[PDB]
C-alpha cells in the first residue's frame, strides 16, 4: 500500500498533510502540494 493525494495548501500543510497520513495509515503516502 504505497498511495498519493493532490493536496492544495502551503508547503507546510503539505509536508503536515503527509506525515499525518503516513502515521495515521499503517502505509505510504506519498503527497503533491499544489497552491
Amino acid at each position: 500500500c504505497k498511495q498519493r493525494r493532490r493536496y492544495r495548501g502551503s508547503e507546510e500543510e503539505c509536508r503536515k498533510y503527509a506525515e499525518e497520513l503516513s502515521r495515521r495509515t499503517g502505509c505510504e503516502v506519498e503527497v503533491e502540494c499544489e497552491t
